[PDB]
């Protein structure tokens, strides 16, 4: 896409040598902002291609509050199996602080339903808000949530989010998690009748990996092509009681797939 | 300052009618960024006098963990006073957050310690980050936080700091809000022997009160002088042990102060 493109460039041309934590070389902006109007088309790359299975299949699990790896296995998704352990447990993620945030005083507090009553009965809010930067659960988590919080924000009709972002593979996890995020305003929106309006992405530490300037140049050659349409096939009763089935993309005409390695 | 003209102009050219909570009209977009070298000068507004005594007052208090007016009142600083109770309590609000978030196993965590040990040991570091928004802590708030989340970086010898502010009165709000960041990440780099990089604000509901708009009127028909340049007069043996007059402005050469009031 025009915005991703952009960003892939901008940070060639202006990012800084850093290292992550394996001490595998990356060129790094601190500070980025990117506007998706999903009424223009869903936002999923077509200057590679990307497939929605797994997107849709994690943000499902999100949903539900589950961090056990267990209905990912059940789907044959495997993305989240470099962090599980043994039994397969991830710690506190994302989906334990979406559904459930442990509180001091033993309440475990439901953000996504809290959010769905905002959004329909206060939808002027300035404080619809999930975070999943629960600072007392950080050390048990797997990993750290990358994305660590969202704001909703409603006007003329239209839902629009902002995602904050602390650190951002641009290659790899990008195009996953704008996906991601996009995905979930159409559901959200879908819930409280309303359509959709901006995916706003904002980043941290937005970085590409050296060993990725090949793919990069490569996929920096292509022109965008129309973005694809999401349909929503049925209306469930909630936010919870999406399935995999219910989502179809049309118009999906991508440049082909391009793999990207990691460092271990 | 030019990135702050911007955004003003911005929003009067863009901005959707919303109301607030009181039900005051606002002119308000949705997610918007903006980037201060912080090596070209202090970015404190010349096109209105802003006053820094109580920005710094509040920072150090912030630092403090305080959460009661008291060390507020011994100065004669009262921004607080509108949300404090009768024994002039703000509940668990942003210096509980920053120096002792509640878990819920007992302990109290120190976010500003820890970044610092982070910065020191750790800049590579893509999760130095603060957080004030605690779930389970917003109900006994007398406000949730505007300032909800703070990132900081380091390259090249040079702190950076990314605020997302997930609430925005522009014209009211907002100078005073990037000057106390900009102050924080002067005391934390000088307490990292770094030197300053960029502070990058990023907003959510980012509005304009319908009654600042002859004041955003005349402010916008002012040229920006150029930016002041901030003085540590010493240098304190951690970043809790600031005096306020360890702080002075040189070089600010504003146009006059220009008053907006607040509906109730
Ligand atoms: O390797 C990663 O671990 C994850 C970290 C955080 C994550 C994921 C998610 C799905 C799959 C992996 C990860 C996810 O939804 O949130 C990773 C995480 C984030 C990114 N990113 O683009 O920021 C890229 C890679
Ligand atoms: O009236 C406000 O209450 C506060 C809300 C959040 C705040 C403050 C601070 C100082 C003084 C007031 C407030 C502050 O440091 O954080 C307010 C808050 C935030 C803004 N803003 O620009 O977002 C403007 C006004
Ligand atoms: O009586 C109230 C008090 C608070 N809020 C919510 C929505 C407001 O946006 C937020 C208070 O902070 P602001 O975002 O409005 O600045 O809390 C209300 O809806 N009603
Ligand atoms: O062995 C480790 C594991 C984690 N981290 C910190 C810094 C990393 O930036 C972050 C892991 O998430 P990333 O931001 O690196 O994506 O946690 C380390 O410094 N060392």
């Amino acid at each position: 896409m025009k915005q991703y493109l952009e960003l892939m460039q901008k940070v060639l041309d202006e990012g800084t040598q850093k290292n992550d934590r394996t001490g595998t070389g990356t060129l790094s902006i601190f500070g980025h902002q990117m506007r998706f109007n999903l009424q223009d088309g869903f936002p999923l790359v077509t200057t590679k291609r990307c497939h929605l299975r797994s997107i849709i299949h994690e943000l499902l699990w999100f949903l539900q509050g589950d961090t056990n790896i267990a209905y990912l296995h059940e789907n044959n998704v495997t993305i989240w199996d470099e962090w599980a352990d043994e039994n397969g447990d991830l710690g506190p993620v994302y989906g334990k602080q979406w559904r459930a945030w442990p509180t001091p005083d033993g309440r475990h507090i439901d953000q996504i339903t809290t959010v769905l009553n905002q959004l329909k009965n206060d939808p002027d809010s300035r404080r619809i808000i999930v975070s999943a930067w629960n600072v007392g659960e950080l050390d048990k988590m797997a990993l750290a949530p990358c994305h660590a919080f969202f704001q909703f924000y409603v006007a003329d009709g239209k839902l629009s989010c902002q995602l904050y972002q602390r650190s951002c593979d641009v290659f790899l996890g990008l195009p996953f998690n704008i996906a991601s995020y996009a995905l979930l305003v159409h559901m959200m929106a879908q819930q409280c009748d309303l359509e959709v309006g901006d995916f706003v992405w904002t980043g941290g530490d937005t970085h590409l990996y050296s060993n990725h300037m090949d793919q990069t140049h490569l996929q920096l050659s292509r022109e965008p092509r129309p973005l694809p349409k999401l349909i929503i096939k049925r209306k469930p009763e909630s936010i919870f009681d999406y399935r995999f089935e219910d989502f179809e993309i049309e118009g999906y005409d991508p440049h082909p797939g391009i793999k990207a390695p990691v460092a271990i």
